[PDB]
């Protein structure tokens, strides 16, 4: 009966008790216990409650336990958490730059956001396009910086358009369930890809996607510093606080997202319009920063001294690329290789 | 014909001219004249008007006089004030709203219909001598929880509200039969130990109440300090009477919505314990402007229910030490 | 083929190229080129666009040229500007009803609207009535109990004295269809920013009126905006305004002769554009009608040049957000249009009052 040591361990304990944990919680996630506002190294399932109160005011047997035991004697802690812009860089991202890349504004007749990454299809026509958040509203036409009806811009491409077993074994509410996801926009045939850069302007050259391994120690992901560059807030930095967040409505889970990020220094990590931004691990030892997710477009009580903070939903990048069968392009050389290999 | 020297003097003068004063005012109160934004020592009837303008733009019949004489030649000043009915995050507020291990003055109390602040720990003077708490009376029992009622969130059941123009009033919630009173403290967190209620004497000099610094601890704004600006406020739109008027210090609001029921406490000027004089009244909590200086915009004002007169009418005694509280629990029948 | 050297030079160039300038812009004005957030001394036509973007995202049809040449070879620059279409003090308190006099900056209100008194004026001819000048409200219900001005409030809202009734606008050249077609106006929507004259009521006590501008002081005579003199007499000059909502503010004149577009043509014209100094707004709602006054950095008395017109992004630098802009009505031309003279001393007012017929 060993203590949990990985994201998978926490996720199976959380799943094993999910039906009961939804009875007294708004949702759950996995990470490290947060105690007196500070991150611990104690693996835990984070339980989100509408209002966190002292034990004395809870009904008998309404107090969440401190420990949970899953299959095989693997155990973990239980942690209760309450769930209640103008710069040179932003100016370049929104249309004043001579190149298009990560951070650039992308807009349709219906939505607007940030271009996350330049990617290519692994198979088939091997088209070169970009990756951004999947908006929750088929042939949606993407322009930078604005669609024709609102102002000038070039046509980038159309969003590529693409379950019962979720409601069966995950207990999702089929009427309301949404899993945070990304979308692939292949570049239109007549779009000039020589105007594309693989650099992230506010950070610099990035390395290849950092795959989130669910069996490695938790401090590989939880507590890591990240940054993002988006059209609305420019450059911001945050911390990865949790993984595999489940959110609950009255009849089951209604929201899942892979990554939870909180901005540093009680500052918001993202604003509306930053959805699609690349979530990047900042470099701690001199290596190139590596992306881990995409921002997907409530407040979180972390300190008792200050008010609740905004939180950010992220899509696991490595699993997104696998699901869409895409490769990230991180050099101009790789990009020119990808372009000439389009069929 | 001596000048007015007490609250009673001002009020008897005010009553004698009541109809005449209401004809061109939203309401009246008694206190000290406010001149060039500063409090004077000049006893005055405060006349509250929707919009204060220079006399040159007023018709003579609407211009208020500067002096009024009541029965027996007792006289006072008349002071015109622009007025209207219409118009956070800290360790302390967190404790008041549910994270503390005790319940007391400042603690959040809520029902399915209302929410506010617990003002004082009190007991019935006679009969069964039940121990309960005092808060504002909101304008079929309304049974109260800390911090939240079952339909909105977690909390312990405190008790049901006892039911006793709108006059500002407080209400007594006797603690439920199964409530653990050992979780109650008579300390006002953020202020300390308080002394006994300070009776508002209507015949002593005005400077005992008007102009005194006060503080309150409430679930919405934590600790704030202010000044008592007037007594015996009467309002008539076309309506409501409250005992105490407070304006927050440093052009900062004295209360926010949810602070109603908070204890209004005279700060200690010489080393004695601070003494309560009132309870914040709900309604007019967030609503209401008050022009005090022409340098700054209008300021918020707060309504207070006279505590000493509230306790008498409900026949309650305030409990101000945890020893007195332990005793009162043992004497309940 | 000389460079443009006056407002008239820039405006004739702008007219000669009206079709090209209007096809992809929200509007145009004339002034000095703005570069890297700063005013230059380069005469230019300002072209206002909803979003300013890099050349790489523009079709050659939509990319504006940097220079335009008109008839006779006279040329100028073209500058692209990103565009679009409550304060408490001792002064504001006096302006809103606590002062013992009425004058420029005082609050004036009707049953429907409120604003600022601009200037004390008199008719040149006829009965030579004394009154005041304020903005002409558009989209307002000007029917019998709505042209009645009071200070500070109308009888339904509070106390105040009756000042007079707004005189309907007698005109414009825009109303001539023949001229309108040549200028490209849309008749269905076009609005000319304008002022209005309120003659004082027969029983209004004019001895309660002052010609002083509180917060600035005594003013000189109206400064006529000359269209053939060098641009730096107006463009870039610092101005101030006293109004009921924001009290005293200072700004800079950024452009002249703004023409604003809609789907069919020109729908708004105003004479002056002002931007507040130090990234702070020049006006708030209710300051409309305030006198726009040239500040005197020399020792002469400040001179009025316009009136604030009432009821825009104008993003100038990349580090700061968009700034508000203010529409001003050319005072000298407004006075000519309404056949009015401004009264600038309290002795001169008494003369005009005794000279009323
Ligand atoms: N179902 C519930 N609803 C609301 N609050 C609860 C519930 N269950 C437990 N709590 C509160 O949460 C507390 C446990 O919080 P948590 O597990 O985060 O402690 P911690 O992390 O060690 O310390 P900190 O509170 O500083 O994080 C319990 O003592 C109880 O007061
Ligand atoms: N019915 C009324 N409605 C509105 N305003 C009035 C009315 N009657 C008097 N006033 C205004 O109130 C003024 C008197 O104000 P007040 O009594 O407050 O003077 P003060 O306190 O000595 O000086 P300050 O005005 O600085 O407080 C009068 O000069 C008049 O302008
Ligand atoms: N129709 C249009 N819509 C939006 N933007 C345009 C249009 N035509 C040109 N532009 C942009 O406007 C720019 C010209 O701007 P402008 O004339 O203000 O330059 P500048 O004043 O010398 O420098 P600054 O940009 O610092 O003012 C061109 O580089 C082009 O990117
Ligand atoms: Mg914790
Ligand atoms: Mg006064
Ligand atoms: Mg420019």
């Amino acid at each position: 009966g060993q203590q949990a040591n990985s994201l998978l361990d926490l996720m199976t304990i959380r799943a094993f008790h999910s039906k009961i944990l939804r009875r007294f919680s708004l949702g759950t996630a996995v990470g490290f216990r947060i105690r007196k506002g500070d991150l611990t190294d104690i693996p835990a399932i984070l339980v989100f409650v509408a209002r966190k109160v002292h034990k004395k005011w809870l009904n008998p047997a309404q107090c969440l336990p401190a420990i949970l035991e899953g299959p095989g004697g693997v155990w973990c802690d239980v942690d209760v958490v309450e769930f209640s812009m103008f710069s040179e860089l932003v100016d370049k991202l929104c249309g004043s730059d001579e190149c298009i890349g990560s951070g650039s504004q992308v807009a349709s007749h219906e939505t607007f956001g940030t271009l996350g990454a330049i990617v290519k299809r692994r198979t088939g026509n091997k088209q070169v396009g970009f990756l951004t958040n999947r908006h929750v509203a088929p042939n949606q036409k993407m322009f930078h910086p604005l669609p024709p009806n609102l102002g000038p811009g070039v046509y980038l491409g159309a969003v590529e358009r693409a379950d019962v077993w979720y409601g069966i074994y995950a207990g999702t509410n089929p009427e309301t369930f949404v899993r945070a996801d990304g979308a692939f926009i292949p570049f239109a045939d007549d779009f000039d890809i020589s105007t594309v850069t693989t650099v992230v302007r506010g950070v610099g050259d990035i390395g290849d996607v950092k795959v989130i391994d669910l069996q490695c120690p938790l401090n590989s992901l939880i507590g890591r510093q990240v940054c993002k560059v988006g059209r609305s807030s420019g450059h911001t930095t945050g911390t990865v606080m949790a993984y595999a967040l489940e959110y609950n409505d009255e009849k089951g889970i209604c929201f899942f997202t892979d990554i939870l990020v909180v901005g540093e220094n009680r500052q918001t990590f993202d604003l509306e319009g930053d959805s699609g931004s690349l979530i990047i691990l900042t470099s701690q030892d001199g290596e190139k920063p590596r992306p881990i997710g995409i921002i997907w477009g409530g407040r979180l009580k972390l300190t008792s001294d200050h008010g609740p903070e905004n939180w950010t939903s992220g899509v696991d990048l490595g699993r997104l690329l696998d699901r869409l069968e895409l490769d990230i392009i991180i050099t101009n050389e790789s990009l020119q290789d990808a372009v000439q290999q389009q069929r």
